């Protein structure tokens, strides 16, 4: 770690929010990433709901958390890291 701060390398364990092509919102901890495989894997992640594109029948929310979900860049269209800091 020659530099005190980094930008290209994402901090391990950071909480990231991820939007999949079904207009579904998933959130989980960054576990591992593969730049050349265009693929990523998140650990401890939960989904908030599908109600936007959902079916016209009622769907029950999922309370159970997923230990690990693998995701390809092709199926998910946008990812953003959340920044939590304080001000003077």
């Amino acid at each position: 770690g020659a530099m005190a701060m980094s930008g290209g390398l994402p901090e391990l364990g950071s909480k990231i929010s991820l939007i999949s092509k079904a207009d579904i919102r998933y959130e989980g901890r960054l576990y591992t990433v593969d730049p050349q495989e265009c693929t990523i894997a998140l650990s401890s992640v939960r989904s908030f709901g599908t109600e936007d594109r959902d079916t016209q029948f009622q769907i029950a929310p999922q309370s159970q958390i997923y230990d690990y979900i693998l995701f390809r860049g092709s199926d998910i269209k946008d990812i953003r890291v959340v920044n939590n800091h304080t001000l003077p």
